[PDB]
């Protein structure tokens, strides 16, 4: 009964996962697995995640991975929930003993196990993953053996480089070499540190605890004049149009992390990484803005952190409580965080607008209503719908319409059954070919949403034609709605949009 | 087969079977001698109807018609439909795939078939996402035997603009915006009158440039004229209920006065229907309006017409500064308009942010219920549930601190194993402890952030001890916390639940 999902399901013959094994233990697993679950993955770069310290899981020292394989048959038995009483029954299993313990024995490998030796669990691992858990019955898992896939301790690695430079590889992608930018910003703050010009802007400071607003001031100050040292110049170009690289938003920075870092705090990594992990304008430093990493490359990065650095000394006398943590465990917990955020863009994962991720802009939110609705269908005759939802944060902005593609025959407006509902009142739409491309389809009554006012968008398409739509013909691929006019244009909110079957 | 596209449950015979249709000017005397032409349209809902009796030649602000009841003699059947796909239904309901729908749906067969002895079939569908009401498709032929009868015509009730219509729409709530727009229109004509002699104001006036200037001197006089005006003892309530919301002060006054002047040319301004087009896309309207943070605060005539009659004057300095009578004429009659329009959607029922997936916007971040199921915790037996939260930011990276999550004992707690937050993909676990007060709180093993291109999943997992049904919890939502920022706290984003079953 269908808790399970055989097509993803299989047995198979030396069956092979990772697990990712924190230190102290990558030797001693390799000796065989001892505790029901054991977990296991597809996926050696998230098996890695797992293997950070337990005590100090934000800034301490990854173990390894190591490569877990069963001799002889495996099945792997792929579920649709991952709910146990669900489980337990629709698989006729017994409500009362537990699902794990369940799965281990001879009745359940024989009625699930196809002619394997044993059964393995599989889910989905996360949401925004393609990677696969797999959970293991801990009787059955002494008969795995076990192997190294790297120890990251051997390494010998500052910080958690080795976990990150290895995570990394999965995209062959942002690839620094963290022992190039360590040693690089060293020397650019012992550098900055003797400066003429600097070493003197230091000395005009108050060196005293000074109001919010003015060490900011002094601040900015001392950002413009550092950003002047030749070991900076790439950063000042870098930085020199997008508002988020701003000398202010780097004083807003060293001030905001002089405010939260006691002695206490400065003192011990894992305490300083908590306190700096959530703290608002770190995109700043790390040259993070728009859906880019920016600062891409080791010189630049190190620019940027020695910068910061230099910042949060002097900031730590106006607006902190530390009466040397600026060049040691800001550093490395900063690095931390580099490290976690690069490895997020480094991730498959979809962009604002495209699928059911939110477009955000202008205070309007935007969305496909669900991934079918993203999808516009081609190659037959007849009708398709597509919902998007729309709103705006806090008070009415307008929806002025909505820029369609069309293709003559392939793809046009079904001018009729396309509308906007808002808050469930239907508006129905006039829409008028431009380019012959693209049709602008305006509401007949004007459109508003803000906190408390929501619309769904339904936009509709009809196909004279059966012939596929073909990858050179779409003249875009987003819908375009347009929001309020701010030479005169509109705000543009964009839904993109994928052609299939 | 027809169970795949027909609502079984949501379908009924009855007898005397009546609905409503909307019906432009010029018609609601002709309707009445009966229904004659693809489809005759009528809904279960007569203020929905209202919104369809607008002349067709000036849909944003032109007269409203009226409103008709509908009814068929006999017995009725209405056929709920699960798809409004025509090739689906065809197909499906084995139809001929080559006919339109609705000329079959009033053939003898079709109504044999499906009919249950009744007289003739009607089509119903949802009338629109976020609505309520139902939508009914009525055949032509079998249209002919409804008798008609009059439910309201607007234009004997010979009030001015919409009026008539949106008036009638705002007795669906009996909470209810229901203005007197008579008066507002009155007490509005009377204040412009009264402002424009003023000595003070008068004065202030020939304080003007009189010619075309930048933009940034146009405000300043507009400010300026703005807290001179605000003095007349005839806004002296305008003067209070602006006096604390940033919203609304002048400077956001001024800045939709200015945009007025900027887009109204003389060929608008001699049109109601091109000025409310002109005007319906503008930003910043929830100024004059009196609208912010999903309440309507200007809902009395008295302070409506003052900050209309503020509006006006000020539009009228505009244009001499900034632009090419219009002030006190079609721009009155045209924001009037509007004003009602964006009342109407307050008027509506709807989802507030963070209930049900309504996303949540804030300080950067959105969130959302993945899907509405989430959004409710099932209540009254033993055993695990799971909840998707969305989590995105706008643009550079910002943190999620942890998750606040309300607990029951032995009726609800957290699953500490289950729970965890995914980033693009990368599973992170949580430490969670319970806190005083019935919360439970739990935070990231490795730093989380969001931004453009970096989207959360927070999957919350509850465990029920008990099958005690859990009666009427101290909260009724998850505290999601963002960045940290009197005393030091999180950006709170809140996600709204219901307890059910
Ligand atoms: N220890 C691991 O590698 C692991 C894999 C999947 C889920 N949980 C843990
Ligand atoms: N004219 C109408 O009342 C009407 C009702 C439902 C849908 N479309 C039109």
């Amino acid at each position: 009964d269908d808790v399970v999902d055989s097509s993803k399901s299989f047995v198979m013959e030396n069956f092979s996962s990772y697990h990712g094994t924190k230190p102290g233990y990558v030797d001693s697993i390799q000796k065989g697995i001892q505790k029901k679950e054991f977990y296991s993955t597809d996926n050696k770069y998230d098996a890695a995640g797992y293997s950070v310290d337990n005590e100090n899981p934000l800034s301490g020292k990854a173990g390894g991975v190591v490569k877990v394989t069963y001799p002889g048959l495996t099945k792997v038995l792929a579920l649709k929930v991952d709910n146990a009483e669900t489980i337990k029954k629709e698989l006729g299993l017994s409500l009362t003993e537990p699902l794990m313990e369940q799965v281990g024995t001879e009745e359940f490998i024989k009625r699930f196990g196809d002619g394997a030796s044993r059964v393995v669990l599989s889910l989905p691992f996360a949401e925004g993953s393609s990677s696969v858990e797999y959970i293991n019955n801990w009787e059955q898992a002494k008969a795995l053996s076990v192997e190294l896939e790297i120890n990251f301790e051997t390494r010998g690695k500052r910080g958690q480089d080795a976990m990150y430079e290895y995570m990394a590889q999965a995209c062959a992608c942002i690839n620094l070499d963290w022992d190039v930018i360590r040693d690089k910003t060293k020397t650019k703050i012992e550098s900055l540190k003797e400066h003429g010009p600097i070493k003197n802007k230091m000395s005009e400071s108050p060196n005293k605890t000074v109001s919010e607003e003015k060490a900011k001031q002094y601040l900015e100050e001392f950002h413009q004049t550092a950003l002047e040292h030749p070991e900076l110049s790439e950063l000042k170009t870098v930085t020199g149009t997008n508002p988020v690289f701003a000398g202010a938003n780097y004083a807003a920075w060293a001030v905001n992390v002089a405010q939260v870092i006691d002695s206490e705090t400065a003192d011990n990594l894992e305490k300083t990484t908590a306190a700096l992990s959530i703290l608002p304008g770190i995109g700043s430093v790390m040259g993070i803005a728009d859906g880019a990493v920016h600062h891409n490359t080791e010189e630049i990065v190190a620019q940027s952190i020695a910068l910061s650095s230099l910042m949060v000394a002097q900031a730590i006398p106006l607006v902190g409580e530390l009466v040397g943590f600026a060049a040691y465990n800001f550093v490395e917990s900063i690095i931390n965080l580099f490290q976690v955020v690069h490895n997020s863009y480094n991730r498959p994962a979809y962009s604002p607008g495209h699928k059911t991720q939110p477009f955000l802009h202008d205070g309007y939110a935007v969305s496909w209503n669900t991934v079918e609705d993203s999808i516009i269908r081609t190659g037959f005759q007849g009708e398709s719908g597509h919902d998007i939802k729309i709103t705006a944060e806090n008070t009415p902005l307008p929806i002025a319409g909505v820029l369609l593609p069309t293709i003559p025959g392939k793809l046009d407006v079904n001018k009729s059954k396309t509308h906007i509902s808002v808050n469930g009142r239907k508006i129905r739409m006039r829409c008028r070919a431009i380019d012959g491309d693209v049709t602008f389809c305006r509401p007949k009554s004007p459109v508003y949403v803000g906190n408390g006012v929501h619309a769904n968008l339904h936009v509709a398409f009809h196909r004279s034609s059966s012939e596929k739509i073909h990858s050179n013909e779409i003249s875009s691929d987003s819908i375009g709605v347009l929001g309020y006019q701010k030479t005169k244009v509109n705000s543009k909110l964009s839904l993109f949009f994928e052609i299939k079957s």
